[PDB]
């Protein structure tokens, strides 16, 4: 069961070229968060607190930033903001990590899974809409 | 793409988040299925260009390496004696689409779990796109 701690967070697929894509913290707030190759840069490890346990809520900071959270941005995507209790629901499922708003109507997915790629919020896509979280 | 030693991998990763590569059965006639990308001789295929003009190649495991994956019934691949078994590889802006020669279904997963069979049949988003790296 997940633990508060460090992370990186990348997705079920693969980008065309079979690099894992890792969520990446663009270097400032307000800005899409996207997915990246994995390569073990600060940019791509997340400080993840538990907010309210018993509903399986979480906050998700960068480790270059770990005062800011990661909030929902203008057109469905997540940028990363001064704290304000943002919460996402972080839920095991036998396909992976679903990554959801607390009310559980949206998910983190990615439309083409490519280098770069903003990551979306909404519709629950199949396998983009799966999540790994592994420990650093 | 060149001839040569291969392993052919999904690009949706097990929920674990390992690599689902192509690993033959141990013998023929038999489904081919993925699991965790391991290094086995299992997991290496040798393709050997067919039609360059349609962009065809054989398929063999290294350790039958005159038998080739075939269209199974059921739709499923299988591996078979010599016969011009071929399949089309084309390189798209998501990855190689795995087709029959004549360009009408594509090898695919359906959960994309470690032992999974590879389905032949529609073009899915996703785990119908597949990574072939030299070994
Ligand atoms: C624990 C708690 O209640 N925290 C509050 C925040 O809610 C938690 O975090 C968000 C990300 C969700 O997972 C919630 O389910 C969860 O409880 C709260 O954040 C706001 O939550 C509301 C829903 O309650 C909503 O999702 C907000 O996102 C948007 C929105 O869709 O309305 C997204 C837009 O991009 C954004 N546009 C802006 C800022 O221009 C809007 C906008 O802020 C509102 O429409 C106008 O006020 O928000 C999400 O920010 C947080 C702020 O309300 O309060 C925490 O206490």
């Amino acid at each position: 069961t997940l633990s508060a701690g460090n992370y990186i967070i990348y997705n079920r697929v693969l980008s065309p070229r079979g690099e894992k894509l890792a969520l990446t913290y663009p270097g400032r707030q307000r800005t899409p968060v996207t997915v990246s190759p994995l390569d073990g840069s600060s940019e791509q490890a997340w400080i993840l607190r538990s907010y309210d346990s018993n509903s399986n809520t979480w906050t998700i900071s960068p480790v270059g930033s770990p005062n800011s959270q990661i909030g929902w941005g203008a057109g469905n995507v997540p940028v990363v903001l001064p704290p304000n209790n943002y919460v996402w629901t972080l839920t095991l499922t036998s396909g992976g990590y679903n990554i959801q708003d607390g009310k559980r109507t949206v998910s983190w997915s990615l439309n083409n899974a490519t280098a770069g790629e903003e990551v979306s919020i909404g519709a629950d896509a199949t396998f983009s809409g799966r999540w790994v979280i592994e420990k650093v």
